[PDB]
């Protein structure tokens, strides 16, 4: 139950539900102030509560009927601050009807909500809803949102529109989706004639939707203007993956070619919509981080944006850049206030009455999240603000203030998490936001089990890995293996991260270790490590979990004999990728192995995620017909093999496994198989996703019981 | 499938002069679409009517 | 509809004649039987719609199960490889699920 408060001003915070009503915190001297009692319950149940700018309504987001990972479609309703009133939402001329996101300004009582791609904007609460763009089209046409591929690929949000600081022009992303190519998911419960979904989904080798950015005042005609991207000849295809405000009228927007080898970040005016170029970046292999806003100060002076600078060996990491408001064409102020053996994860705010610029970044361990701040005169001093100020967490993330005066700090693991009130100025601890003192209790009632870290290093190249026991091990039994990763760029599967699921239950009751090695490929780690797999996605990290398999078979307490993999999205290649018959005799690697929605055919999947790192598609790059292990699935002898996949997955699409399937009827290998029919792939409901888990260890039990 | 079970629906007469044959109207019956997988990479469901 | 109608008369009028034909009454308890399916994603006699409304009803009643599909294949296996991979997998099924 983590209320995860928002610094409302320079010492206030939200103080979201924890245990019920809805109370406003006030840092001076421990005062509460309830804007909202526990009618949440009776108020429909309202899922998602926000609060206006002003602290003066209250915004209740029920009935959500989510589609995608953050598509919340739902009910909007709006009441009075102190309580009373309820009034749903509507449309221009229609009554209550569903809406696919309404959100609140910065300031004020003025609202917009977007209702079947169109956004329209109350400047008072009072006044009827008026229209203030109408070219949004159900499915091909948006304005404020993003598509499937925008939702989850790149900008990895359904947040596609940016409010102005005074709360007086809108930002928003259309996405054209004309020439984008439809499929269509199959429905088998629907009704006697069920018929499929289809919708926009771009595949490797297609047309990427077309986006255009816009601004829209919010009185007066309110007409519309369009910011120009720059035309080099190698970017005419783009994907808008960042954009923020400089000012209430300056704009930063990032523009990611459709090779995604070169990104122009740059400045924009809505008076007149032209865009000045202000900078370029590219790499060897292609760009990373694209989600990362930098942050504009008061006066518009030098914004802070993380880039690739060369940090000596093991490739150009990623440290904070320096950038005027107006820096000469000549030559830019490019300056690196971070350098060292680490990136930064997130900049927080950079305080502008004085040298202290505050981000979370991994100067420790790539493994582990720590706040620290720097100055940004010649100083440059990464002084210590969190730097394992509480013994067990170690792992951190902070949030500032308008000032930044007083932050909210969170560990989150591998204790219990934590949630804390603390100050800049004295680093003290007035109080603990929240405890999760029901887990702290539980986490003590039951055997957890205890986790290991062993590092290990491949040629030039560093992994970490992490372990876990059932506490209770004694050296005569023998503790069957399970080994567990994702493998996906950009991404950390060892991490310290608290967390409760199938593993440790498995782990506690069936007496088992499970172990995860983060191979090559994964961030945060070097950037070196980060390129080397373009093209060669996946057998890199594999050949790592295979060594790490070695280096853990030479425990005399562990049997090779029972030996199992698992993973999921793109981990379905690799749990199914990491079973060869080593030689002639040391054969039967892996006795079960299961997978979620294995991937085997890239082509047959984004094209953000086939380009990127396996070179564009339509070119014949030959790393579509090398990258699919459905050649190397083929042998598979004896062993049984067992695949989950829910019927109306988007993620990655149920035809990848259909295709594999027909590969293991020519390969005559045993399989099982489970489905879920016209599910999603998030599992929004508890019974599936409990059912899900009772599922991989029934299965499991049975593979390694003897 | 169900009724006929027969692969033809026309029958020759004794004489080789004429023919009866049975006409089939399916326009008003409500059509069924399998899904397919394995066809490409846009994969269409194959339509048909399905009582 | 030319099944149907044969032994449960003709539908659209309420007849209270498929409401107790469903399997879902029986499929419920599944306490230790080892159940299986082996399905075709293209049949067109008995259609997949089938095979996922019992899905569904396993879902719900919580009992164990494996599945087998056969990706866009028709109904009878007029090829000789797809027989043979059939009486494999029925044969394998039953030796696992006979081993003492």
């Amino acid at each position: 139950h983590d209320p995860e408060a928002k610094w409302i001003s320079d010492t206030e915070f939200i103080y979201r539900e924890q245990k019920g009503t809805v109370r406003l915190w006030n840092v001076e001297t421990n005062t509460s102030t309830v804007l909202i009692e526990g009618k949440k319950i009776e108020s429909l149940r309202a899922i998602r509560y926000e609060i206006s700018p002003d602290r003066e309504y209250a915004l209740f987001s029920y009935n959500v009927e989510p589609i995608y990972q953050h598509s919340y479609t739902g009910y909007y309703v709006l009441s009075k601050i102190p309580h009373g009133d309820p009034q749903s939402l509507d449309p221009p001329e229609v009554s209550n009807a569903k809406l696919q996101y309404a959100g609140w300004g910065p300031k004020g009582q003025q609202l917009i909500f977007i209702f079947e791609n169109n956004i329209y904007y109350c400047a008072h609460v009072g006044k009827q809803a008026i229209r203030v763009v109408s070219t949004g089209k159900e499915g091909v046409i948006y304005n404020g949102l993003s598509d499937w591929l925008y939702e989850e690929e790149i900008l990895k949000t359904h947040i596609a529109h940016w409010w102005s600081p005074d709360g007086t022009r809108l930002a928003y992303a259309a996405i054209n989706d004309s020439r984008v190519p439809i499929m269509e998911l199959p429905t088998y419960t629907g009704s006697i004639y069920p018929t499929v979904k289809p919708y926009h989904y771009p595949k490797a080798g297609s047309e990427n939707p077309s986006i255009s950015l816009h601004v829209i005042g919010l009185n007066g005609p309110t007409h519309d203007l369009e910011m120009m991207p720059p035309d080099d000849p190698r970017m005419r295809e783009y994907y808008i993956t960042m954009v923020k405000w400089a000012t209430s009228t300056k704009v930063a927007v990032t523009w990611l070619n459709r090779a995604q080898n070169v990104s122009i970040l740059t400045l924009c005016d809505a008076t007149t919509g032209v865009c000045t170029k202000k900078h370029e970046d590219e790499s060897e292999a292609w760009l990373h981080r694209q989600n990362e806003e930098p942050v504009f100060s008061k006066d518009g002076r030098k914004f802070f944006f993380i880039r690739a600078i060369p940090q000596g060996g093991r490739g150009k990491f990623y440290h904070i850049t320096v950038s005027s408001s107006q820096p000469n064409s000549s030559n830019d102020n490019i300056q690196s206030i971070t350098s060292g053996d680490w990136d930064v994860t997130k900049i927080l705010a950079y305080d502008e009455k004085g040298n202290k610029i505050y981000f979370l970044s991994t100067e420790d361990l790539p493994r582990r999240r720590q706040l620290y701040s720097a100055n940004t005169v010649g100083n440059f001093n990464r002084q210590c603000l969190s730097c394992d100020l509480v013994e067990n967490c170690t792992y951190f993330s902070a949030s500032f203030s308008h000032s930044m005066d007083f932050f909210l700090l969170k560990c989150e693991g591998p204790g219990v998490p934590m949630v804390t009130v603390h100050n800049t100025t004295d680093k003290k601890k007035m109080f603990d936001l929240e405890t999760n003192e029901h887990v702290k209790k539980a986490i003590n009632d039951r055997q957890m089990p205890k986790v290991e870290y062993r590092d290990i290093e491949i040629d030039d190249y560093n992994l970490p890995m992490q372990i876990l026991k059932p506490a209770t091990f004694t050296d005569t039994t023998h503790y069957p293996l399970l080994l567990v990763v994702d493998g996906t760029p950009g991404s950390q599967s060892v991490a310290e991260k608290f967390e409760v699921s199938w593993e440790t239950v498995m782990v506690s009751s069936h007496g088992a270790v499970v172990v995860k090695c983060d191979g090559r490929g994964s961030g945060f780690q070097g950037t070196k490590l980060l390129h080397e797999v373009r093209r060669r996605l996946g057998l890199l990290e594999e050949k790592d979990q295979m060594e790490a398999v070695r280096t853990m078979l030479k425990e005399q307490y562990i049997d090779r004999t029972r030996v199992a993999v698992f993973g999921k999205d793109y981990g379905g290649y690799l749990s199914t990728y990491i079973l060869p018959a080593k030689g002639e005799n040391q054969g039967q690697t892996f006795t079960c192995g299961s997978a979620l929605s294995p991937i085997t055919d890239f082509k047959l999947y984004a094209s953000a995620f086939s380009e990127r790192y396996l070179g564009l598609h339509g070119l014949d790059n030959r790393a579509y017909e090398m990258t699919k292990v459905a050649h190397r699935v083929s042998a598979l002898e004896e062993q049984q093999f067992l695949i989950i996949h829910p019927t109306a997955d988007e993620k990655i699409h149920f035809q990848h496994t259909a295709e594999l399937i027909t590969q293991l009827i020519r390969g005559k290998a045993n399989y099982s198989l489970q489905i879920y029919p016209d599910e999603s792939h998030y599992f929004t409901s508890s019974s599936l996703k409990q059912h899900l888990y009772r599922s991989i260890i029934n299965f499991f039990v049975e593979c390694f019981r003897i």
